[PDB]
């Protein structure tokens, strides 16, 4: 029950939220109480407080709440204007792919794609699962984080290890492993 609520918050906070009615505001922000009202139409036993408990307990840092609104803090599709804070300390950082992408990546670096952001992180079994999320064959990518800094991409700090960047160059690509 809650894997199957969190997936739906993610599509409404992340990809979709005019579908259910919500606007969020420029920070991608929607009250609360819009949120549990559009989980309900789907999940009529959802209550604000289960996804309380959801946004608690979630082992990623998916989401954040500020007082009554709520958002989430990485993965969008449309444009949001987030206020996270840099990471200046992360020397290597780790994004999983399926190895069908890396002759693409090898030439472009890696590319937002549908998001607004590349997402990476800063630990190398998160990024493989995030990989093995899209297929089977997963190359480990070690990504160098002063490469970045140094060519104005800032690296920000969206979730417990999640990190996101405008896009990664492939200059900045170390290793595929």
């Amino acid at each position: 029950e809650r894997k199957r609520v969190s997936k739906l918050m993610a599509y409404i906070l992340r990809h979709s939220p005019e579908e259910f009615g919500l606007r969020p505001d420029v920070e991608g922000f929607v009250s609360l109480n819009e949120l549990v009202n559009a989980l309900k139409t789907v999940y009529p036993e959802v209550t604000e407080e289960f996804v309380r408990e959801i946004v608690e307990n979630d082992p990623k840092g998916r989401y954040e709440i500020r007082g009554d609104r709520i958002r989430a803090r990485y993965g969008h599709s449309f444009p949001v204007s987030l206020d996270h804070e840099e990471d200046t300390e992360s020397r290597f950082l780790y994004h999983g792919t399926p190895r069908r992408n890396l002759p693409s990546i090898l030439k472009e670096g890696l590319k937002p794609m549908k998001r607004q952001y590349v997402h990476v992180s800063t630990d190398k079994i998160e990024a493989l699962e995030t990989g093995r999320r899209h297929g089977r064959e997963v190359v480990l990518l070690v990504i160098d984080a002063e490469c970045l800094r140094k060519r104005g991409f800032k690296i920000y700090k969206a979730g417990k290890n999640v990190r996101i960047v405008e896009r990664v160059p492939p200059d900045c690509i170390t290793l595929a492993v």
